[PDB]
DNA sequence: AATAACTTAGCAAGCTAATTATA
DNA sequence: TTATAATTAGCTTGCTAAGTTAT
């Protein structure tokens, strides 16, 4: 038969290794990219919880990442006036310079990774991924 | 489309699931993958061989073996030809857990792949191998 | 002297449970 | 009271770099 579960596992692992590598010259990690990509793509002034839910990671995972970005002056936490419990995640000015460059390395690489795949074979793949994630999300209950 | 993170998230929950469906066997997905692989290779593998098979660095495999060894599920015997290496062999206590195990798996693999033409599968499996391919090249 | 197999130590980034402060 | 956002503390299992023994 076919070890598809571990084969995906291994795919993601090396895919990470690659992105991690193509970013090292920017002092960045895949894990940073994913968080930044997501801020720069949501209605500004998100709460962390919102952002977390967007990215698909529990809030603690997101905490560590924000902490790191904050110590590189790439993000800002400001307490939510309406809900003094929450925080507004906003990008800094120092951020847009790293983003342009970044989304390129990515873009560049996304192409290099998807070499030889009909945009249909892609959209299909993308369908199945969402479907698999679907079935699993159900057996959770 | 955020395909890189979407795969990331897929694997993560898929792991969570298998991890769960095994907890009653005291096992982890990570254990399954190592055991599945021994019970599928010419007996008397070196760890390095086994590692290369599984697709993990040798240290990763060290920790896992250590755990299986403290559950008496595997054996390390030093290679006579190369006193540097070790022969990984399953114990007798092992076959009982394996049958049960490969079932939970089998059972679940079916439940996970609900509604996918065996072609859509084989295709998926093609693309996976292809993506892994392109990446493995940009490594050089 | 160099390389190799396994081990060790410690980092990375997910996660769950538990704390703290505010609604 | 009770529940909710952000955090902290600690597990897991991958990694890489450095150590040990044997080739």
């Amino acid at each position: 038969e076919s070890p598809l579960g571990s084969d995906l596992a291994r795919l993601v692992r090396i895919w990470r290794a690659l992105i991690d590598h193509r970013l090292k010259p920017l002092e960045l990690t895949q894990t940073h990219w994913v968080t930044l990509h997501n801020i720069h793509q949501l209605p500004p002034d998100q709460s962390q919880i919102q952002l977390a839910k967007a990215i698909g990671i529990e809030q603690p995972s997101l905490v560590r990442t924000l902490d790191q970005l904050e110590d590189k002056g790439l993000i800002s936490r400001q307490t939510c006036a309406s809900d003094r419990r929450a925080k507004r995640i906003k990008l800094t000015e120092k951020a847009e310079p790293l983003i342009a460059e970044m989304e390129e390395v990515i873009h560049k690489t996304r192409g290099e990774i998807l070499a030889g795949i009909s945009s249909e074979e892609i959209e299909l793949l993308i369908k199945l991924i969402a479907k698999l994630e679907h079935n699993i999300m159900e057996l959770h209950s």
